[PDB]
């Protein structure tokens, strides 16, 4: 999108050569306009695949996710960070690193919001490494539902995580794509 | 809201005397229409007040605070956790102690996304006891914005929340009011 392309040039602030920031939009304040035209961006691209939820991941995923919602006509479902002590009886969890925090966590969803006829499109706002994707593919799988695809709004080309992921077979579809960060600019794929 | 009560009746569930879960289409998988009406709705009764920005809390809040900042046409700024052994100067920081995890925590906005030339609605989910209100509100006067009011999708009125806010001179906007969860039972406000 060149409305996305545009926001992050003149917006996003280059924090190193492998982090993007892009909080005044996108993580921290969000541009509902702009997501509304992701959303819909999204929705075109996936018009036909008769995708009936999506699943993202709290809680940046959640404004890009519920505007493609929106725009399909299907439920939204937002995976959330778990690690609880207790006998949660059918709930879909996944380990992911995260990229930003060198940490691990456990996500999760109620098994209660995905059947085996679900055809989910999933759905986030960055794509580093892949940890994040992998996670909810794996809470998508535990629930016997199929994936339509992988939606993301920002893509880091230069990290191994596009190219891992795309090794399952799922299409992934990313509005944005980075070549490089390097020397505090931001160069889009050509 | 008829379409909110509506929801609530058929697929509310009545957790305790004092938890309402609606994890169906509000708190974990989300109805990005119902979204939609309760951000016009919001929309609607602070057409006149001047809003510039929306302000609430990851990640509940987002989806309701998204729309209404879509129909306003302003954009929408949440909160986020914060470790208060992290520092970062400009932040503005709040303790909150919530009313369904009951364990206390920091959430944050970067001052660089509030400036005193604001007039703030805020928006978030639930009202129990106010405790996330009030970490906003604090939040929001750091800035030295001014605050319109609090947009509450679901309110339980037999809990403190709502006098207290009241009571402090803020306008309350409670798309659904609940007098009563006894007996397992969603009895709202006559
Ligand atoms: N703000 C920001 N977050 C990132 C960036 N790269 C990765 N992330 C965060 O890391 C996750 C993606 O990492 P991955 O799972 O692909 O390894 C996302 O949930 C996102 O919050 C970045 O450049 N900027
Ligand atoms: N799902 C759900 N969340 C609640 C309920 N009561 C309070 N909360 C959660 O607690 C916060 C409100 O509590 P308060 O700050 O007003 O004490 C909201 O951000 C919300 O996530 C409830 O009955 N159901």
């Amino acid at each position: 999108m060149e409305a996305l392309k545009r926001k992050i040039e003149e917006e996003g602030v280059v924090l190193s050569d492998q982090v993007l920031k892009v909080d005044s939009f996108l993580n921290h304040q969000i541009d509902p306009l702009l997501m509304q035209r992701i959303g819909d961006e999204f929705a075109s691209r996936f018009a036909k695949d008769g995708i009936t939820k999506i699943v993202t991941i709290e809680s940046s995923g959640i404004a890009p996710a519920v505007m493609t919602g929106l725009k399909l006509g299907v439920p939204v479902v937002f995976a959330r960070k778990h690690k609880s002590l207790t006998l949660t009886d059918n709930l879909l969890t996944a380990s992911v690193y995260s990229f930003t925090k060198q940490t691990e966590s456990q996500i999760a969803v109620s098994g209660t919001h995905l059947s085996d006829q679900d055809h989910v499109l999933i759905i986030d706002d960055f794509l580093a490494n892949g940890q994040a994707a992998h996670g909810l593919v794996s809470i998508v799988k535990q629930a016997g539902a199929s994936i339509a695809g992988i939606g993301i709004v920002i893509e880091k080309s230069f990290q191994p995580g596009r190219d891992e992921l795309v090794k399952l077979g799922y299409r992934v579809e990313s509005l944005a794509r980075i070549q490089s960060l390097e020397e505090g600019k931001v160069s889009f794929v050509q």
